[PDB]
């Protein structure tokens, strides 16, 4: 119509629909056997301990450009909004060229909680 649209995702960080661009953090998590979910967040890949909506600790990185280039695919987007429905391993291979069951995932870091714990312990023992 008169109004355009851009692909958006519901950002768990700010709890708001957010325009997807090349600065969006995008990754895959596994939520079941042959069931994977595409996630997008505005920040936090290096600081969060797990994925916000599933608390998955393991993920497969996906370039934002790959998701943007599929923005008209009805599997991933419904009315220009990122789907919350899972996709099969075959669909993952077809859309993103990654076999997750044959690729080592990355893991969210535990560094922030470790630093918090060390900060408390040092404060206890200082005067
Ligand atoms: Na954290
Ligand atoms: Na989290």
């Amino acid at each position: 119509g008169a109004m355009g649209s851009m692909p958006t995702y519901f950002d768990p960080i700010m709890q708001e629909d957010t325009v997807l661009d090349e600065n969006t953090i995008v990754y895959l998590v596994k939520i079941g056997d042959n069931k994977f979910s595409i996630k997008a967040i505005s920040s936090g890949l290096e600081h969060l301990p797990s994925d916000p909506t599933t608390h998955a600790e393991k993920y497969w990185p996906i370039p934002a450009k790959s998701l943007i280039d599929h923005s008209s695919n009805k599997l991933l987007f419904e009315e220009d909004k990122l789907t919350n429905q899972p996709i099969s391993k075959d669909q993952v291979i077809e859309l993103f060229a990654v076999d997750p069951d044959k690729t080592e995932p990355k893991q969210f870091s535990d560094s922030v909680k470790r630093e918090l714990t060390e900060n408390w312990a040092r404060e206890v023992l200082q005067d």
